[PDB]
């Protein structure tokens, strides 16, 4: 007759129950506003006769809470020509020291980042949590590094003229907790809803090169409108589809430092949620537009590599 005291699972709570007997029920909850339950409709257990808690979809076994993607808790108010930034603003936002650079956390395995940053890199070291950069709040392990295949390698990387298909994944040891200060982006889809559109606003962060300092100690974030390519063409490089440009505003652009962070972007669906449309890649000088990796044209890739890699 008795059920016996639930189980915990992670990221989410079971109230106490009055009873742990024949009858009695409990409810799973998750985490919120940082994890919400996969499936699982309901988180509601009866006690059943047979001694287990059971849920009509799951039966005896427990709910899962996954990351809520694309919510910062306290929007961005008001890099170059960039102000300061919180990182429960961009709560996203990785900080890699080697190189000096950013990324973009997209679940709780899984960081995005530009290959320019991980091509020297099979062990990045990377953090999350912190407005403030640090070296060796919280240090992310890496587990393997994934290079787009169509990132050309080079014996010789500084002086690089081809970033196409400037796209990293980076697999973690451990989960990443969920929290106020670190909750993943979340991924364009691959309907034309996700085709960006010239003028287009989104918003980019990093610690890279300031107008005032070589780079940002604190975040920094600007709003960039997307321009046509041909806007950064004109100011040997190689140019693709699978490049945004963005930027000729107010002189607000991405610097150096800045590469791998994303260029968040409100989903046209949930205007509540950001996005990330693009990645710091490269660019003519710093103040007047940047390249950024089109993500929605590797949408397809990023699902496989985390498949394939569970
Ligand atoms: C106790 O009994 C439950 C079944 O619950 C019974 O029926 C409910 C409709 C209510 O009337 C309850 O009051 C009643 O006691 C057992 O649950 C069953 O567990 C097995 C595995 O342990 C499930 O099989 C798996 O299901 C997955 C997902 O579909 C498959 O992929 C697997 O291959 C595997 O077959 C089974 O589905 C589940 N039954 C239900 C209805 O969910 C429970 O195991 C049992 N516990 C003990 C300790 O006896
Ligand atoms: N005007 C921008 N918005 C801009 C300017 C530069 C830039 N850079 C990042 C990539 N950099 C690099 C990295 C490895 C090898 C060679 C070059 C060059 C600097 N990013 C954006």
């Amino acid at each position: 007759e008795d059920c016996g005291i639930p189980e915990s699972i992670e990221n989410g709570k079971v109230e106490d129950p009055e009873s742990t007997l024949f009858g009695s029920v409990i409810r799973y909850t998750c985490e919120e506003p940082y994890y919400y339950m996969e499936n699982g409709g309901g988180g509601e257990y009866h006690c059943a006769g047979n001694g287990s808690w059971v849920n009509e979809v799951l039966g005896p076994e427990l709910p899962k809470c996954v990351p809520v993607c694309g919510v910062p808790r306290e929007p961005f108010e008001e890099i170059i020509g960039g102000s300061d930034a919180d990182i429960k603003n961009f709560p996203w936002q990785v900080f890699f020291d080697n190189p000096w650079a950013g990324g973009a956390l997209i679940n709780e395995y899984w960081v995005l980042t530009a290959a320019h940053v991980v091509e020297g890199n099979r062990e990045p070291t990377m953090y999350v949590g912190s407005t403030s950069v640090q070296t060796s709040s919280k240090m992310l392990t890496p587990e393997h590094v994934f290079i787009h295949p169509g990132w050309k390698l080079l014996e010789v990387p500084e002086g690089r003229t081809n970033f196409d298909n400037d796209i990293a994944l980076v697999r973690l040891k451990d989960p990443v907790k969920m929290g106020p200060t670190v909750s993943p982006i979340c991924l364009p889809g691959t309907s034309s809803d996700y085709n960006l559109m010239d003028g287009d606003l989104g918003l980019i962060s990093g610690w890279g090169r300031t107008e005032k300092r070589d780079r940002a100690v604190r975040l920094k974030a600007a709003r960039l409108p997307v321009a046509p390519l041909r806007k950064c063409k004109e100011v040997a490089y190689v140019f693709t589809p699978n490049m945004i440009c963005a930027g000729g505003e107010k002189g607000m652009d991405s610097c150096k430092g800045d590469s791998g962070g994303a260029f968040a972007v409100q989903d046209p669906n949930d205007k509540t949620k950001f996005y990330a449309a693009g990645l710091v890649s490269w660019g003519p000088q710093c103040g007047t537009y940047g390249l950024y990796t089109r993500v929605k044209n590797y949408v397809d890739w990023i699902m496989k590599t985390m498949q394939e890699n569970s």
